[PDB]
């Protein structure tokens, strides 16, 4: 390596603009390696003498440069960097302005072992023959290692894969297969897109598809779960036509492929024309799966296809505006469900999921959605709750302010104007003011939004008939908040109205002195409301009173706000408790659930600090809240599906916990289960409660983990699973932990769930810190460092945590690492969530030993 590399930035150059490129690959997946030809169209608008790219892993062997009036092609010298993941290619004879060369590269590499880029792996059939299949995961950063490309979404360009099959299998890409001693299949030209949603799979499959107006929308599968694949095609075809109507532009593929794959990390990926997904996500049989897993199949399936219009068809500049894409898909994929899907009631995940982004937000350690992204790591740290639901929030906040109708117009408009280009923060803004010529300028009013970090805090008082709201941040630079508030009248009648705040304080005119209020209309805003004490109680007595003026997502958000501002100690704690006494006049999910989760999350703070004393006082006192509704539940799947969940919830809280009956029940299913093989029928609903029961006993967890190797039903397994690992002896919880990471007998998508799930509970909660902790680099070779998988990890055993000992010690390990890592958003977040865990015990510990006590 004599001279030294020509780029010295991360980010590619711009003389440089990729055409076409031509993959052609011939993989063995018997000695884990195949071999790559890309053939490059490559126009340069700028006087340049070098050109780079990135490359990693890659064993080249020769370069051609090809562009001269009738000369074949020329030998070129090609240089690598590697801390950057680039190479350059010095090209003789400097590249014009506007003149378009041909650069072809040849190389060789392995399949990696991680989950990441071109990867292989090993299965077992029904007939115990070892088969092989090869997938593709390059977003965000891992087509660098595939094949040596610009690998930036920004530069979108045409592609055509050409690729070789072993024996007879199925080739699957992008786009549709027309090629006739080994097979080789090329596949046809595609549109302009990004180099990261470049996807190919090669495994044995078998296909399930039907027309879709014109195009054919196939699902694959392996030939083992092939009818397991009857719903995923039910709603694929139904949502399709949904989306192809709001969107007027119609899909631009001829074939449409969902593919489950056997192992895959991610719950899915947006590959055009290449729905890759996991096997249990993807997969369902109404027998087998529970009311959850068909709503978690059905959102995934709704979530990719959003993103064929928002993300593969028009696609972010840079990553440091990825929720122009995951929020957008997650806001479209909720929006679809609740007009063709309403029964599913999918309102509750993501208000849900909007709480928990909201907690995380709060943080120091948080960025706008719009954050500068550099290193790698940075990048990778960008698929996280704040661009899928913060992002959404966003999206959701304007449609609620702006009209519905408006919102398809801004767009239908957004889509047109940038069709197959990228997009930045801004360009959408405008789509919105494009369409809505007014005094609004949406620009500015969003540029608080997604510049900074958090939320606003609306504080509320009322004194007479006039509403007092000021503004302020989220903490333990001044946004514009769509106040929507409802109020009752003395004649209880509904009146609501909405007002915009673009200063720090506000009065807005009452019609007539109220009952109470309140400040935002469902969830709606992306903000959180604190109310004066009178009016506190007077929101409090309405719903001892009756519950049912407010909504099910009014009534939870309100239990939602009372104790995060409960927690950070802006009110007393007694009085977020003194809201939650109107359960008895409660039978909706949402309420009763984040209920359930603000006492769950309590009562596994105070289990970890050996207060055993007080944390079984406080599921108590909840249970006798909703005993009448606990009480009531049947183990039988009956009811509309917001009322199946609601019993699984209940149910679990009971069982898990020792309370009433549900053991000694649960326990009879069990041993009825486990006494005819897994034969009799055992409700989907009450499976995973009822694993939780039998894998307590050992024959029962060895039983159990019999079924999980011996059954197909993924979704019946990831609830034994969770049953194997909520197991209390230690021995048996490392090694799960153990076999995950490696992968024998369990698959290695598993580690997070595993690690997650051993950590939540007493018995394994200093084991799952340990093992994540004294595994950290073979996890960092697996998973990415600052990937969501290794992040989830850290999150997961480290919530729990209240010790200013404990900070410490979570805080020096990381530093005991590197620079890089201790500079990593979730090591700077989960520490700061011990932190705050630590105060939370300080502030209201003392008294709730005082509101639980007692008295003669
Ligand atoms: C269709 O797409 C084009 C390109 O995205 C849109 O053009 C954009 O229009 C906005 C209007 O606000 C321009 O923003 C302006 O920027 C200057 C300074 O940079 C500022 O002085 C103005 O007040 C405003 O902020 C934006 O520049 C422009 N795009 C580009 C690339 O310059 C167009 O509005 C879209 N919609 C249609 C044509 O209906
Ligand atoms: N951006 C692309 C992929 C880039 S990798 S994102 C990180 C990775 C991930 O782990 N998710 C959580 C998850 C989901 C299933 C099983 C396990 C786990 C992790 C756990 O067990 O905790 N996959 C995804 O999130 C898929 C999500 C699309 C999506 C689908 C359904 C939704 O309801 C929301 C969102 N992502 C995309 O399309
Ligand atoms: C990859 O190499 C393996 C061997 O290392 C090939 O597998 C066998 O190859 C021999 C000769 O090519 C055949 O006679 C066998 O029947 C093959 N059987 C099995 C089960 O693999 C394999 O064909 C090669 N594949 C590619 C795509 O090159
Ligand atoms: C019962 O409540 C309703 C809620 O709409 C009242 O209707 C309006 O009330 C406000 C406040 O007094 C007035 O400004 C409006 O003009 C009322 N609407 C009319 C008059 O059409 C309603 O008036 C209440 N019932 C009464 C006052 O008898
Ligand atoms: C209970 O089910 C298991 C499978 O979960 C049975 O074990 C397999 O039975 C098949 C036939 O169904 C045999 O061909 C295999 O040899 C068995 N596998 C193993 C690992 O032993 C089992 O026979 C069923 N009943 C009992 C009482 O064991
Ligand atoms: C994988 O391939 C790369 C590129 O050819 C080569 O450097 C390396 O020796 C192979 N694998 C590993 C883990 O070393
Ligand atoms: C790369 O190719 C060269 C030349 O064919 C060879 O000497 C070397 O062993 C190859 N490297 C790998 C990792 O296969
Ligand atoms: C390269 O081909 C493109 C095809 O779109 C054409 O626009 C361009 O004129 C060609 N290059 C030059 C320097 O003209
Ligand atoms: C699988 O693909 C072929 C390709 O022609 C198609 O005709 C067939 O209908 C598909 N198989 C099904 C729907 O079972
Ligand atoms: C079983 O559930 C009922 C429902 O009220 C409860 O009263 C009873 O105490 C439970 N059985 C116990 C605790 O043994
Ligand atoms: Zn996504």
């Amino acid at each position: 390596n004599g001279k030294l590399f020509p780029w010295a930035q991360i980010r590619l150059p711009t003389a440089v603009v990729p055409l076409r490129y031509e993959l052609s690959l011939h993989p063995n997946l018997t000695s884990m390696t195949f071999r790559g030809s890309v053939t490059i169209s490559v126009q340069a608008l700028q006087v340049t003498w070098n050109i780079i790219l990135h490359s990693t892993g890659h064993n080249i062997s020769r370069v051609t440069f090809m562009s001269a009036v009738s000369s074949q092609e020329k030998q070129a010298e090609i240089l690598e960097y590697a801390y950057h993941g680039q190479i350059a290619i010095v090209a003789p004879e400097a590249l014009l302005a506007g003149h378009n060369y041909t650069l072809k590269i040849e190389y060789s590499a392995n399949i990696s072992s991680s989950y990441y880029g071109f990867y292989g792996f090993s299965y077992t059939d029904e007939s115990n023959e070892k088969k092989y299949f090869a997938a593709t995961q390059f977003e965000p950063l891992a087509a660098r290692s595939a094949f040596p490309c610009f690998d930036e979404p920004a530069f979108k360009a045409t592609f055509i894969i050409k690729i070789i099959r072993d024996e007879q299998y199925t080739a699957l890409s992008n786009m549709p297969k027309k090629s006739s001693g080994l097979v080789q299949d090329e596949f046809s030209e595609s549109v302009k897109m990004s180099t990261y949603l470049v996807a190919f799979i090669v495994g044995e499959m078998k296909n399930l598809s039907q027309d879709v107006n014109g195009t054919l929308v196939s699902i694959y599968a392996v030939p083992e779960k092939i009818g397991q694949v009857h719903y995923a095609l039910e709603t694929t075809v139904k949502l399709l036509e949904f989306f192809q109507n709001y969107f007027e532009i119609q899909y631009p593929l001829k074939k449409l492929d969902l593919v489950a794959i056997p192992d895959f990390e991610a719950g899915a990926m947006e590959n055009w024309g290449l729905l890759t997904f996991r096997e249990e996500t993807l997969l369902y049989d109404s027998n087998t799966s529970s009311m959850a897993d068909r709503k978690l199949v059905t959102k995934i399936i709704a979530h990719e296809l959003a993103h064929q219009w928002f993300g593969n068809l028009v696609t972010m500049k840079w990553w440091n505006d990825l929720w122009l894409n995951e929020g957008f898909a997650t806001f479209m994929e909720y929006f679809s469900l609740e007009k063709i899907f309403k029964e599913l009631s999918s309102y509750e995940d993501f208000l849900d999921a909007r709480f928990k982004t909201m907690k995380k937000d709060s943080l120091n350690s948080s960025h706008p959605i719009s954050s500068s992204v550099q290193s790698s790591e940075q990048i990778e740290e960008m698929f996280d709750s704040l661009s899928y639901f913060k992002g959404s929030s966003l999206l959701l906040m304007l449609k609620t302010y702006l009209s519905e109708d408006v919102f398809q117009h801004a767009v239908v408009l957004y889509l047109h104007n940038h069709s197959y280009a990228s997009i930045q923060s801004d360009d959408l803004w405008d789509s919105f003011n494009e369409v809505t010529n007014q005094t609004l300028d949406v620009k500015r009013m969003m540029k608080t939004w997604t510049l900074q970090k958090g939320f606003p805090l609306v504080t509320v008082q009322k004194k007479g008939k006039e509403l007092f709201i000021q503004q302020e941040r989220f903490f333990l630079y001044l946004w514009h908040i769509p106040l929507s508030y409802v109020t009752e009248g003395r004649n209880y009648s509904k009146y609501q109205s909405v007002s915009l705040l673009d200063k720090k304080s506000g009065v807005i005119n009452l019609t007539e002195e109220v009952l109470w209020v309140k400040v935002n209309i469902n969830m709606n805003g992306y903000y959180i409301v604190h109310y004066a004490d009178d009016d506190w109680e007077a929101l409090i007595h309405q719903l001892k009173i009756n519950p049912y003026v407010l909504s099910d997502k009014d009534r939870a958000n309100l239990i939602n706000n009372i104790f995060e501002l409960a927690g950070l100690g802006k009110v007393p704690l007694k009085r977020a408790f003194d809201l939650i006494n109107y359960l008895g006049n409660e039978n909706h999910t949402a309420p009763i659930t984040e209920a359930l989760f603000q006492t769950d999350l309590i009562y596994n703070l105070l289990e970890k600090l050996g207060y055993m004393d007080l944390a079984s006082r406080l599921v108590t006192r909840v249970f006798k809240l909703l005993q009448n509704q606990i009480q009531q539940q049947t183990w039988t799947d009956e009811g509309t599906p917001s009322m199946r969940e609601l019993r699984s919830a209940l149910l679990e809280f009971a069982c898990t916990h020792n309370l009433g009956n549900c053991s000694t029940t649960a326990m009879k299913l069990f041993d009825d289960w486990m006494a005819s093989n897994g034969t009799q029928s055992l409700p989907t609903d009450v499976m995973t409660t009822v694993f939780k029961v039998g894998a307590k006993t050992d024959k029962g967890w060895s039983f159990l983990l019999g079924k999980y190797i011996s059954i197909g039903s993924e979704a019946e397994k990831n609830k034994i699973l969770e049953a194997l690992a909520s197991s209390e002896d230690v021995r048996k919880l490392y090694w799960l932990m153990k076999s995950s990471l490696n992968g024998d007998n369990f698959r290695t998508q598993k580690l997070s769930f595993i690690i997650r799930t051993v950590g939540r509970h007493f018995p394994g909660h200093l084991l799952a810190w340990d093992f994540v902790k004294e595994n950290w680099n073979k996890l960092v070779q697996k998973f990415p460092l600052g990937s969501y998988t290794i992040q989830n990890i850290v999150a997961g055993s480290t919530y729990l945590f209240s010790t200013k000992t404990h900070l410490s010690e979570v805080q020096a390990f990381f530093e005991n690492q590197s620079e890089a890592t201790f500079r990593l958003r979730c090591v700077q977040e989960a520490l700061e969530v011990i932190q705050l865990n630590i105060q939370w015990m300080e502030k209201n510990l003392k008294s709730l030993t005082w509101w639980l006590r007692t008295e003669t």
